[PDB]
């Protein structure tokens, strides 16, 4: 037989934050193969990643944002679909009373600012196209928090959620759509380190370091954390014209985890 | 050079339910197109398309559903991908007191009901499998109910989306993925009557009646409803294997109706 | 200093289902004791209630249903507020494919249609009138299920939840308040009995039944099952003047079980 | 015969925040009625009300809450409840790309981060007490987001919804309880304003006004606002010792205007 591409993104110009590791790395490699023509963010360029493809910038600063936005409208001369995948959390655990004013800045600047910074630049341009899509990378936090160091880092990812919905409304009728991916635990190099270290402290192995991990969620029915290409698998469909009557809603991708209905 | 293979369903059998008109039909015809093994079935059987296609049954009765269990053991040898796509309302007006016992049992049975009895027959094998996806079509008036004549179906949908996440906990940790899509208004020809209806009532062309429609529901940000091609995509995306790690969630294709975070 | 009544019931018809046993009992005490004239319900007699306070019925049926809308009538001559606290789950374990046809029956019957008989009766003649509450005693499995033997109880509170949410709708404007109350695990003879048979099959205590029950939940933080009083204490301040402004929510009574905000 | 006492505040000692006005006031007047010890804070004390019940100090600031702390613990002696009812937008209209650096930082500060620094410097020493109650009062724009000049106040009430919740996880088990209020339209001075303000604009009355602010939220299906009185009742219930299994919830108070079940 004759194939005709279900989905593909070509002719889409995109703009993914924070490209170089994890989901982010999957989600530009599959983007690319896809055909959309891409650039993307970080502090670090990897060496096996071609210049034209990246600008180099803090996003936790507005300096860092402007420089971002300059490269999309200079080497993309505009962008169909942003993908915002900038986030984390580098709080140290002791729950709320251990989080200085420091620690809820870097948790804002990073899991929220970055994201309102470069959307109040760019999405302006998109409504007087009046097509294009903004995903924003979101977690499952947002309804499911875990207080020990990552209560900063839940209550942004609930603004940015919120905030990804309210310029739905906006922006929606105007031809751009808005969607949320909120992943779950995502297997990286980043928590396969976190596994070992809590299962040093704890005395067991790296199995053992997963189990704490996905206890401390309340259980993974799938019985795994997400895959990075998983997770770009899905915002490669939300970010497809196969997925142009979904708008303002957020597409959980976390194994089960989140135990409501 | 060669042509974008993301998305296909080569080698899985699937059993989709009222497959005969709107979304069903669009998601027969798209998974058959993705290169699906299909069963569908209709409780009365269009003309044209092949016997082998459909199996005619009243999938409201356990004689229905046996004859459907049994066909698909016969004609597909196992089931892969079972797609819940019966539902529907055909209660009057008057709010929750016009609501009879008739009523009552016709949306749950209907929404509810023919698919409990279908996971009852064949979800069991999947699980000895340890492999395949069952999806839930529900509804956004699970969660956003209209009261005129609505009021026992978005009940039955609200019952639907929360077995589907309870099975969901029990089967996800043995391989069998169960997700929901919920829709809001589909374009479909039923539809398009009761636009034509409204119009006609209100004095007002076939966008007018479109508009008291939307009005309903309070809005569409989009400013259209989902086509029955953009469920079936959907649909389709959940279905395949790239997405693994998505199951106990419930992905909505309403174009922003629901109004909540 | 001198008092002024906060929250009483006085000059309320009350009609309270399940009144009995557990908070069904304590709030069917505390109603009484706020000033309410109250009628509650049984399938048995129970010693300790003056006649003219309860009416024998099978609220699982019909003819029960119109028994108790019959005596509602007769003996308070209208009713103010209605109290909806028939529930219950006698499904065994097994999870969703050890849900015969008469447990799906059972659960519907007792978890939702008592109450749909019970409003369709009932309710018109509150709006009727203009002022009056009515409120369905839900359940948090309707948004967090527990799949080994409670798929249809919280399927079924599920349909609860939403119809509610439906009837507020449309009578919220009329001038009646419809209000759902959640409660989590509520500590009564009953539950006490189910921790002992987990005890039985676990051979440990009947308080490690207990901790069984709680972990099964996921953790209780607040660390302890409701009591029916405070169950019924909720109840009182929603039927009460001081909640005038709340219609068409449901208020979780949990411990803080549900863990997602 | 005896007056009914079922409900009051008697040995509490209660620090609200924002006690001018609207709600705020209403919740201080309703506490010291109810016989708790109260303090309050406002930016300049009203003259005529007496110094001992108010603190002077801007709560967005580190200083202005060291004074607030400071003065609970020298007039108070410890807080057994703390209302945080500090909150408010004063962005003007435009949508999300209207919205400054300015905006975001006020909207952030006062309906958020003013909650998260009293919360540090208090709630450990009730934690180490192992009694008291944390009142967060939200908005029904933390799920319902309004986005022509709310649209960083709702993402910043959000953030406030998911931290109260992640809080409540993580002193619940020590015995605080941390709960949430979730108010829609108030009728303040400062909305008699803004209906006025809206009325003006599109050429309208009062009641237009009002009518338009309504229409703006979806609809109010109980016909008005929240009276400032009728908060403070759900507030002075949470707070009391009726509400003892109450923790980590919302409760929204809204006459039903969030549609969704
Ligand atoms: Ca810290
Ligand atoms: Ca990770
Ligand atoms: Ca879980
Ligand atoms: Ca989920
Ligand atoms: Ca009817
Ligand atoms: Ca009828
Ligand atoms: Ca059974
Ligand atoms: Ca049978
Ligand atoms: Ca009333
Ligand atoms: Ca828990
Ligand atoms: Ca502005
Ligand atoms: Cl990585
Ligand atoms: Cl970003
Ligand atoms: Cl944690
Ligand atoms: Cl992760
Ligand atoms: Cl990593
Ligand atoms: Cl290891
Ligand atoms: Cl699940
Ligand atoms: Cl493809
Ligand atoms: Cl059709
Ligand atoms: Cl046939
Ligand atoms: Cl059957
Ligand atoms: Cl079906
Ligand atoms: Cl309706
Ligand atoms: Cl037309
Ligand atoms: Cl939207
Ligand atoms: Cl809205
Ligand atoms: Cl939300
Ligand atoms: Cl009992
Ligand atoms: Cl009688
Ligand atoms: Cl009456
Ligand atoms: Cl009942
Ligand atoms: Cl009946
Ligand atoms: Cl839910
Ligand atoms: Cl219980
Ligand atoms: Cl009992
Ligand atoms: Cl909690
Ligand atoms: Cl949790
Ligand atoms: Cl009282
Ligand atoms: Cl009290
Ligand atoms: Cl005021
Ligand atoms: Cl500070
Ligand atoms: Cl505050
Ligand atoms: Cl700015
Ligand atoms: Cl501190
Ligand atoms: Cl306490
Ligand atoms: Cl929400
Ligand atoms: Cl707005
Ligand atoms: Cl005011
Ligand atoms: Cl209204
Ligand atoms: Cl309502």
């Amino acid at each position: 037989s004759m194939m005709i591409e279900f989905l593909n993104l070509r002719g889409k110009r995109a703009l993914i934050t924070a490209g170089t590791k994890g989901a982010g790395a999957a989600t530009v490699s599959l983007f690319l193969e896809l055909g959309a023509q891409v650039l993307t963010t970080a502090r670090a360029r990897p060496e096996g990643l071609p210049e034209e493809l990246f600008v180099e910038a803090d996003l936790t600063t507005k300096e860092g944002c402007a420089i971002v936005a300059e490269a999309t409208r200079q080497r993309l001369g505009g962008v169909d679909v942003i993908v915002h995948m900038l986030g984390g959390s580098s709080a140290a655990g002791g729950g709320f009373s251990a989080l200085s004013d420091d620690d809820w800045y870097n948790e804002l600047s990073l899991n929220l600012f970055a994201a309102v910074r470069l959307d109040r630049q760019l999405v302006p341009d998109m409504v007087a196209r009046g097509s294009g899509v903004v995903v924003h990378v979101t977690s499952i936090q947002r309804v499911l928090p875990l207080p020990e160091s990552t209560t900063a880092y839940a209550a942004a990812k609930a603004a940015l959620s919120t905030y990804s919905k309210a310029m739905s409304k906006e922006v929606s009728p105007k031809g751009v759509r808005v969607v949320r991916v909120s992943p779950g635990w995502i297997e990286t190099e980043a928590s396969v380190r976190l596994a070992e270290r809590l299962a040093k402290q704890a005395g067991t192995d790296l199995e053992g370091g997963k189990k704490i991990i996905m206890d401390g969620l309340g259980g993974i029915p799938l019985g795994r954390p997400a895959k990075p290409e998983e997770v770009a698998n899905l915002i490669a469909f939300l970010a497809s014209d196969r997925a142009a009557s979904i708008t303002g809603a957020e597409y959980t991708i976390d194994g089960g985890t989140v135990p409501t209905a």
